[PDB]
């Protein structure tokens, strides 16, 4: 799977930023778990500039839950990044997850943290936008550069189980340590 972001630097709010419309969108439609006409599902639209990746998601989900003690099995969005793309079986480095639920509340897998983790939530009818800016660590990028990259969604119940398991690149769940299964994404001017 390969799709581009355009250059360019949003506001980091939740709202939608204008510039937004410059650069393709993406759907989740990697089903490891649920189904795409029942769960939690996104449009993503991705933006960079030289220091930081940005991620639009717009997710729909008409049932908000975060009762799980598991960060992964509340309503929230992760998102993926291998800056060399290397797509090794397993995180280097460069390698990180990211996670923020509908409350805006960040949490990290390997590779991920807080201090390169900007985001915004917020609710809108059906569900509820994501707004982030993920800081680069090993990289600067130019024009044509290309990252692994992908973006789930969790999709819990009003019983606080994670019942909806859905990406970009990845059917089989194994995102959060295995970056042979994001796709790619080209840094365009
Ligand atoms: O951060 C680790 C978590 O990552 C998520 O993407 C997976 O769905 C969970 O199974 C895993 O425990
Ligand atoms: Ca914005
Ligand atoms: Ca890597
Ligand atoms: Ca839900």
């Amino acid at each position: 799977m390969v799709a581009t972001a355009k250059y360019g630097t949003p506001v980091i709010d939740g709202e939608i930023d204008e510039i937004w419309n410059t650069t393709e969108e993406i759907e989740t439609k990697a089903v490891a778990m649920g189904s795409l006409d029942k769960n939690a599902t996104a449009k993503v639209r991705v933006l960079w500039d030289e220091n930081y990746l940005y991620v639009l998601a717009i997710v729909k989900d008409p049932v908000l839950n975060k009762d799980n003690s598991n960060p992964w099995e509340q309503d929230s969005v992760e998102i993926f990044i291998d800056e060399n793309n290397h797509k090794t079986g397993y995180y280097e480095d460069d390698d990180a997850q990211f996670r923020v639920n509908y409350m805006n509340e960040q949490t990290f897998g390997t590779g991920g943290s807080p201090a390169r983790f900007k985001t915004a939530v917020k609710l809108i009818e059906g569900g509820y936008i994501v707004e982030a800016a993920i800081k680069w660590k090993t990289i600067k990028p130019t024009p044509n550069t290309v990252i692994g990259f992908n973006i789930q969604v969790n999709d819990a119940n009003e019983k606080g189980q994670r019942v909806g398991i859905i990406s970009w690149s990845d059917p089989t769940n194994n995102s959060w340590r295995d970056p042979s299964k994001f796709g790619n994404l080209r840094l365009i001017k």
